[PDB]
């Protein structure tokens, strides 16, 4: 029926255009005409439909023509030992797999070239890489979900060669939250979503199947054909830190002489969320902090920021995964509250989210001194597509190799 807080006012074709081909400095037909060389689109010099699919798909922020500002240098390193400074982490995913994501990513590059990528932990890097939010410190502002993935200056003194990400994008490894399991018989795999259990499509993780309530998840397509599954995140079976080893909360529990039934921040300012692992904390004092469950952290909505609530009734009937029903644009959601129909409580579940990878790939091919491809399936092309293979592509290297060895 009606979702309210749910914001249409997506840009019309033409602000649309006139906004892109401003800020990747093409400026129109002239200038489409140019737009369409660079992404291989049939060069009518007309808005068409091709030309707005693409203007509406996610890309990389720098200019496919000219440059951010006038920069110092020849923009080619010229030490082989390159280093490398990760000063943040995006939350959405574990800090380990972006580590690896990155390391990865530079590692497609030092492979065809004689120059080679170590991890530093100070602004002395030559490669400074940040996740960030809107305006974020260099005068070249993110836009917020969808627009420009991320962006990167070329080898140089300074913010040069530094690697920036949209934190406003859902950062994953492109095909769903990236969610690393618990005591399964999967040996802590991910979680794969779309996951088909008894049937049913899950993008989440269920506590269906099960009566403890422990959400988990299958690690391949098909739980049904393949019994290979592993825990969520859940303070039910596990706890961060703390001195309570990992057992799980205990509820409820006593603190400061109240009793909780659910994790907690009295005590701190950090935001941070724990609980006892024993139905007592002042007399136990054994105590963790709650994981953090990104799989079913609804985006958008009048909700953003809570979690769904499965089973939810929507229209009389009962939804215990994210569903599109009520939608004409097959999108997920679910409703933030057992019962949606009174309620009204709902928000966007994740989505496959963006690949760190192949985003940070693209990305350190210009802290190399790379400009976009106009080859479609090649890394250097500008626009967003995920796709599951290396992703090196023969124009990349004709490319690098230019520049070095
Ligand atoms: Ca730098
Ligand atoms: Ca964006
Ligand atoms: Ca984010
Ligand atoms: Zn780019
Ligand atoms: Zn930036």
């Amino acid at each position: 029926v009606l979702f309210p807080g749910d914001l249409r006012t997506n840009l019309t074709d033409r602000q649309l255009a006139e906004e892109y081909l401003y800020r990747y400095g093409y400026t129109l037909g002239p200038a489409l005409l140019l737009l369409q060389k660079q992404l291989s689109l049939p060069e009518t010099g007309e808005l068409d439909s091709a030309t707005l699919k693409a203007m509406r798909t996610p890309r990389c922020g720098v200019p496919d023509l000219g440059r951010f500002q006038t920069f110092e240098g020849d923009l080619k390193w010229h030490h082989h030992n390159i280093t490398y400074w990760i000063q943040n982490y995006s939350e959405d995913l574990p800090r380990a797999v972006i580590d690896d994501a990155f390391a990865r990513a530079f590692a497609l590059w030092s492979a065809v070239t004689p120059l080679t990528f170590t991890r530093v932990y100070s602004r002395d890097a030559d490669i400074v890489i940040q996740f960030g939010v809107a305006e974020h410190g260099d005068g070249y502002p993110f836009d917020g979900k969808d627009g420009l993935l991320a962006h990167a200056f070329p080898p140089g003194p300074g913010i040069q060669g530094d690697a920036h990400f949209d934190d406003d994008e859902l950062w994953s490894l492109g095909k769903g939250v990236v969610v690393p399991t618990r005591f399964g018989n999967a040996d802590g795999a991910a979680c794969h979503f779309p996951f088909i259990f008894e049937g049913r499509s899950y993008s989440a993780c269920t506590t269906d199947g099960r009566s403890d309530g422990l959400p988990w998840c299958s690690t391949t397509a098909n739980y049904d054909t393949d019994d290979r599954f592993g825990f969520c995140p859940s303070e039910r079976l596990y706890t961060r830190d703390g001195n309570a080893d990992g057992k799980p909360c205990q509820f409820p529990f006593i603190f400061q002489g109240q009793s909780y039934s659910a994790c907690t921040t009295d005590g701190r300012s950090d935001g941070y969320r724990w609980c006892a692992t024993t139905a007592n904390y002042d007399r136990d004092k054994l105590f963790g902090f709650c994981p953090t469950r990104a799989d079913s952290t609804v985006m958008g909505g009048n909700s953003a920021g809570e979690l769904c609530v499965f089973p939810f009734t929507f229209l009389g009937k009962e939804y215990s995964t994210c569903t599109s029903e009520g939608r004409g644009d097959g999108r997920l959601w679910c409703a933030t509250t057992s019962n949606f129909d009174s309620d009204k409580k709902w928000g966007f579940c994740p989505d496959q989210g963006y690949s760190l990878f192949l985003v940070a790939a693209h990305e350190f091919g210009h802290a190399l001194g790379l400009d976009h491809s106009s080859v479609p399936e090649a890394l250097m092309y500008p626009m967003y597509r995920f796709t599951e293979g290396p992703p090196l592509h023969k124009d990349d290297v004709n490319g690098i190799r230019h520049l070095y060895g």
